[PDB]
């Protein structure tokens, strides 16, 4: 019963922010309202909470009482006015930019994006009369340049694919303050314990809660959170009209189930991936890291501004090209061979010889994908175990 | 295990088609797939998971067995090819049209269709470049006139509101072909068991399983249904990049339970609406009466041309406006003031009142819904239980 | 919304009894209390609840709120007083019997049980030093002269395997009506649908809704029905204290949700099985027919003063014996070889070859079980795909 | 690793063990089986497997395969030959006691006992002709003095409430190898990341996965863990005939789910209560504090010896009383008033005003309670947040 008061902690808001058990027949843990529609006393009452003039439930695609309060709960942590809940990490996206984004608009993005919203943004609602370009989020001078007055919304991840680069977020909310446009950070990465963009300025974040904040992979979700004025367009249009991203209650009480103990489980995905980033920084096979932890790290001191920790995910650059990757792959035992993050158990994947296969070094190259470039999301295995995994991988990776 | 298809029975494969528990350790009810995310066993086997070389799953947002299995039988129920699970009705709506439509095309719709298809049509894709027009997907003079090069997709629901307006779907479906257009029938108030406008030429149909399919009211879901080329595009970029409507293994699976008794309860709901149906006519309160039943139905012949019973809904016009709607309304106790329809409780709604009160006569008359207008979405409750509340709630009317 | 008072007909009740929307914040179905604890507001106020002053909860294994309204939905359905909800149908009966009974007390049972009631009685509580005596409660004079002052409680089935046996519920109350025993029936193969053991005069009624109730198989739960004061105890003590057999609100919730089409189901699981039975009666190759909705039925009279329907559940002899029995199982392809009853998947077996393999010709036979019986639970498949599985199964038992 | 092959650390056991997706399409989280019944392909399959001979499942009631890996996984943790899920704590020690014990059998049980297992021993299985006697578990020399011939159980929770007092595991062990008896520890406490009883000597642990495994209060379930034989003998009678308390798989899925942040959550719970306890030890207010960490703690060494960590529990009284007690109870913001533990929450309970304010202090002091005695289960909240509010009701005492 708590969260809610004057400045309870992080991990107390992740576990009480919005609940008071006293408000719901002192259930401990909050009734799931697994229910599609609800009903009124009075056809007046109705009308009132459908106009607005009264806090109320009607239908659970427009707004649920178990939805609203992982929403509240997940606004607090981010430190927004306020949150929605949605289907998926592109639930959320696509269900901003279709409300925010209108023919003849321009929306500029960073040099790289996760395969789905870049899919949506060239192949989706650009062919749809928007504007894209793509610029180096890191680079103000090129980000001041390539704005114009058809700059409507400023859309990045930080950190991103797969260098791990870093934006600043700061500056670059300062430029779409003097511009007029709405800034966008995907910040699923780091969630809202590791950093939170909104603070940093930026008007509104997106995740997809499929990863780090349930942080068990048997869920998929995504969450928004901004302003109420922003949160309210983006509820009442890109998720209710545009796009139909409803989030199951159930879902949604397993997603605020794997937030209590967010603080925890990402003290610990940082702890393994350090001492793993560290390890295989002395190996002569790895001959590039990308891991914010180590000071070698182009933008560690952005990284370090902006991050409470360097996160648990790190990527690297197998010397002995594709096939060692293969082999790298191939003989690991305990990460799983599988595309995704945020999961307690640990992930890997070589998009060379992966979801980029069928490409050529030439071509794949092209796309920035490094031909020896493997990424893992370390999980909360025992390092030993993990240091073990990997260690013996490399020895087969040649 | 029979679900043969077109040859077992409904009930039969409304219960087997699809599974066989032989393939999954003897288990009866299949096993719910709550993942997130499938693994590899090679890198190579992954790369030939992407390559469409091998069968098998990595992402529940692209496919889930669990939606397979929910899928693979609607299609069945439908006779139709393949078919496609969302997160809710619109997921399905925009996820279908999102893909086959683009800027410069044309696309014809049916007078009346659900506030939100229409919100979205009008203030969703449209404001994007796509041309729409209204047609009486009844008269079939006037369809092949409004019909052009530019015309993509005819969209129509039928019965539609407010007053269970059918239309010739085999009509339609014959003028699309001449000219080349795709037809997309929102088949909800039927369900495949009183209606299958993919056997009547329709191209696709998507479902709201909110409704009657899921059939209790505790998950939101929808359903896409159609070829599997049709099926397919729209999977591979309408859900997968410009909505992300994925459904959630829990609700799929809750939905797969409510479909096992499809065709018993919409038995107890068509028997339930015929009697009210009779009774609301013979009432001095009623003005009017929509119900597919009456043989004084305006397209009664066409109706039983398509449908294989008269659904559970019914509307009718109270003689006495705003008023006696909103006095018949607060005074029902076994119906319940709210929105949606399809559940074992009985439903209703009065729009001059609720939804559209915020309205005045104005729309309220340009859209066809009457002062007086009441929808009813009979439940399965007794009906000598249901006809005391229509009774007792018509004479409070006055 | 109708509660039950017994005005409301079943099917309102089975569906509305003891829920009203209004007070959970309108929605249309319950909230899920999935929730071990419940907090206090006050010490006081957690005291005056320890000591039944005031009414809430406090423990999810003493009492539930979702728990509770499936628990007054069933005492409702079965006209009882108060109901308790189980982790298992074995929970409900031992709960029940392990609070009733004490050493030197005597239980007089029924002749045949369901298998685990026996094990548990002679292997069970049987061991603890109460006296087991099985009767025939269809002859009242051999009941009446096994009856003892320390006879305390009554226990049987109706009807009751192999053969539906029946029991004359009526004059068995009246016997231990008279002296001052407790009479609790298994209620599982007709359910408070088809009959109602309590309006007979029972005491205590016990059910495995595992089965017919839950309908969908996909839970294992049970349920108990009677008196406050003896479900009290049972609560207080046979559930609390030994057993412990605590059922998820998730699972009573998906029970209330089958429970909401138990007349349907039920309807349709008769209209099968008579058809059925009336179509094996014909064949050749069958020697004996258990059906209580055949006229032939040696308790046909008594069955029908008892029982509104006669039932869904088969039972039958080939007459071929073993190797028929076996050759009949192994060749169905629509029913399933399994334990288990109540779903909408047709189920068969041959204890003989299956379950009692074990024995012998002997033994079985001498154990009540014929060498060629097979018990069919009938479920809601299509009739005719079903006539046709017995049909070609029949002539591969040649 | 991937389980428990090459010696994996427990947290790498706590989420990997007995799986491995490449057996179950690849899938990250294994598939729930949520179905009560499984068909066979022959009879002759079926009369197998009810036999043993061969490998499958037909009910689960009796066993079921998501409830087997959560059994594999936790004997594993707690180091033992197999495990077994039940549908609670209480459904644990009952489903273990009513098969190990037949009236003339002995049972020696710590001094003090969970409420209801108390219950349980003394009006239940010890109205059935057990006979049990209390016995300190520290106190090897008087255990070893109630060693008769008929003793066949030694049960005993450690810590135990109300002051967490200890007792020698290996050592009642060892005098139970001696003079028979089968030792059966209570390690709902500790859990088997911070105690295992198996590895001590103990023959079974039985477990309230209501707590601390779950973890987020959820769920209502029980654990017993110990060699294949004992197990296997309380599978088949005391689940399966004198208890029938099932789990459902949905709450096996969910407590494997937080099992899976066991290490992390025990980490915090523990480093939390340090805090607090050393807080508590140093107000004016506090008059004796019950804590495992303290240096002053009785039995300090041996705690030191059995647990890894002090736990997350803590006891202590107020000088005031009752009055003292009340008021800082009735003071809590942050703690909940309510009883059980081990959830994210923390939990605050006084006894003598809650559970036993109705006793007078005679025969509150007549059971073991104390006059300002107050129960604290400290969550995972934060440790500045947590002070605070203790810090406030202490001083609301006055």
């Amino acid at each position: 019963m708590h969260g809610s008061n004057k400045l309870p902690g992080f991990a107390t808001r992740a576990i009480h922010h919005g609940y008071d058990p006293q408000d719901h027949g002192g259930a401990l843990v909050p009734p799931v309202y697994q229910t599609a529609t609800f009903t009124f006393p009075t056809v007046e009452y109705g009308a009132a909470c459908f106009a607005g003039e009264q806090a109320g439930h009607f239908y659970s695609r427009i707004s649920n009482p178990t939805l609203n309060l992982l929403e509240a709960r997940m606004a607090s942590l981010e430190g927004g006015e306020a949150g929605l809940a949605l289907a998926s990490g592109m639930g959320a996206i696509t269900s901003t930019l279709w409300t925010l984004l209108r023919p003849g608009d321009e929306v500029l993005l960073g040099n790289t994006l996760y395969g789905c919203t870049f899919a949506f943004l060239h192949h989706g609602i650009g062919e749809f009369g928007v504007k894209l370009r793509h610029v180096d989020m890191a680079d103000l001078q090129a980000l001041e340049a390539a704005m114009t007055p058809a700059t409507r919304v400023i859309y990045f991840e930080s950190p991103a694919n797969p260098n791990m680069h870093m934006a600043d977020i700061a500056g670059v909310a300062k430029i779409a303050r003097k511009h007029g446009a709405t800034v966008v950070v995907d910040n699923t990465y780091c969630t809202p314990y590791l950093q939170r963009p909104l603070e940093l300025g930026a008007d509104l974040v997106v995740h997809s809660a499929t990863k780090y904040l349930s942080g068990h992979g048997d869920i998929t979700a995504g969450i928004v959170v901004g302003s109420q004025a922003l949160v309210d367009r983006i509820r009442l249009q890109g998720l209710k009209d545009m796009t139909g991203a409803v989030l199951s209650p159930h879902d949604a009480a397993l997603l605020m189930r794997g937030i209590k103990t967010l603080n925890l489980r990402m003290d610990r995905h940082c702890a393994n991936a350090q001492v793993l980033a560290e390890f295989l920084a002395r190996q002569p096979q790895v001959e590039l890291i990308h891991y914010p932890g180590l000071a070698s790290f182009p933008q560690y001191t952005l990284a370090r501004q902006q991050m409470s920790q360097p996160g648990g995910m790190i990527a690297f650059e197998l010397k002995g090209g594709i096939g060692a990757g293969r082999r790298f792959m191939n003989a690991l035992q305990l990460f799983s061979r599988a595309v995704s993050l945020g999961d307690a158990e640990s992930l890997a994947q070589h998009p060379a010889s992966m979801t980029h296969s069928s490409y050529t070094p030439e071509e794949r190259a092209h796309y920035g994908i490094s031909e020896g470039l493997v990424r893992l999301s370390v999980g909360l295995e025992d390092i030993d175990d993990l240091l073990a995994d990997v260690q013996q991988a490399l020895k087969a990776s040649a």
